């Protein structure tokens, strides 16, 4: 019945691997130093996504020589929640951060075991000052963060995911074959200076300046945050974000991820190889060429090796999951079905996807998916019944 299902995961495989997800890390010679662009997705509680923008620069604090690396990005797993016994404003954060992007330093040694960490923040948002103590510690040997901020001047005035990415990279695990390419550690223990402006889609921005480096045996991060030009009923200053991560598959999710792999993995070894993509995205209408297809590979592709295995797989899916598309995302996979653009998804135009993704599809089981979605009855699917399907 439902392959509303399987043809909608396949539609988000293929958005995720089309999007640029990851923190991109470039040299930044001028500087002796790191330049970095990503873009962070806000779900908003009532339904949508609040998108930020950032553009970070790194510098370090002292002399010695550092290493500045190749293009590459990391990777981060994040999860939010509440310390029940826990009275004041306050975020748990558990983060596991990996470095990947490129194809199969002495401050390093600094962090083989697990190093405490303080955190102190002063903000000013539209006027409205606070402060952030945090505490905990890093072991960079998994790349894994363990943090609980505490908001002590009171009420924090911005939702706290919005502070995550401000509230110490220096803890990401590189994989053996990227070592020379971690510039964080390199610039231990004195430390770097990382800077950047925060841009909230719609919305005011921060501009942020730290200074990381280890105090003793500490690894201690100390920021200064300024935003302006805040809607005083937009999201950030309303408040009108999710908190909780929202981090659980329910098994047949990922049996459903399981099915939208094999559309993929068409011999059926287990991995996504460049020429299977190009199979799947010449069938959907598309023709990207073959660094276009590595390129999108390498977007997930945690081991380097060229393919996406079944557990890279996964990885990418359960992040796709686990954060709203944007309308014009939603709009770009509304496109592939609306094919002469109308502005809505007909039996045939719908027909078309599925038959040409091998689903050997008839008739009435066409109309029988028209029917679920089609919501108002005129016999197609306008944007909004598809959104709704998309969820
Ligand atoms: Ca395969
Ligand atoms: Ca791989
Ligand atoms: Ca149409
Ligand atoms: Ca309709």
């Amino acid at each position: 019945r439902r392959k509303w299902n399987k043809t909608g995961h396949a539609v988000r495989a293929i958005g995720r691997l089309s999007s640029l997800e990851n923190v991109y890390i470039k040299a930044d010679k001028q500087k002796n130093g790191i330049k970095a662009n990503f873009k962070i997705r806000h779900n908003i509680e009532d339904g949508g996504v609040q998108l930020a923008y950032h553009y970070q620069q790194n510098t370090p604090i002292g002399d010695g020589p550092v290493l500045l690396p190749d293009n590459h990005y990391l990777s981060v797993q994040s999860k939010l929640s509440k310390d029940p016994n826990e009275k004041r404003d306050h975020m748990v954060l558990l983060e596991f951060v990996t470095a990947a992007g490129i194809t199969l330093s002495k401050g390093e040694e600094l962090f083989t075991g697990v190093v405490p960490i303080l955190v102190e923040l002063d903000g000013d948002v539209n006027g409205h000052k606070f402060s952030v103590s945090g505490e905990g510690e890093g072991d960079a040997t998994y790349g894994k963060l363990t943090l609980k901020f505490i908001c002590t001047t009171g009420k924090l005035p911005v939702p706290w995911p919005t502070l995550v990415t401000t509230l110490v990279q220096c803890f990401s695990r590189y994989p053996d074959h990227m070592k020379q390419h971690d510039f964080f550690k390199s610039a231990m223990p004195e430390g770097y200076i990382q800077e950047r402006t925060i841009f909230f889609k719609d919305d005011g921005n921060y501009k942020t300046r730290a200074e990381v480096k280890f105090e003793g045996d500490t690894l201690v991060n100390r920021i200064e945050l300024k935003g302006i030009d805040f809607k005083e009923d937009g999201n950030i200053l309303g408040h009108k974000l999710e908190y909780n991560t929202r981090d659980q598959l329910t098994e047949e999710q990922i049996a459903e991820f399981k099915e939208a792999f094999s559309l993929f993995d068409k011999d059926g070894d287990g991995t996504i190889t460049t020429k299977e993509l190009g199979t799947v995205m010449r069938s959907l209408g598309q023709n990207p060429t073959e660094a276009e297809l590595q390129d999108m590979i390498n977007e997930v592709d945690a081991d380097g090796d060229g393919t996406i295995d079944f557990p890279e797989f996964l990885t990418m899916m359960a992040r796709k999951m686990k954060y709203t598309d944007s309308e014009e995302e939603i709009r770009e996979a509304f496109r592939v079905f609306d094919k002469d653009g109308n502005g809505y998804i007909s039996a045939a135009e719908l027909r078309h996807v599925m038959t040409n993704l091998g689903e050997k599809l008839t008739d009435e089981e066409v109309d029988e998916m028209i029917r679920e979605a089609d919501i108002d009855g005129d016999g197609q699917v306008n944007y909004e019944e598809f959104v709704q399907m998309m969820t």
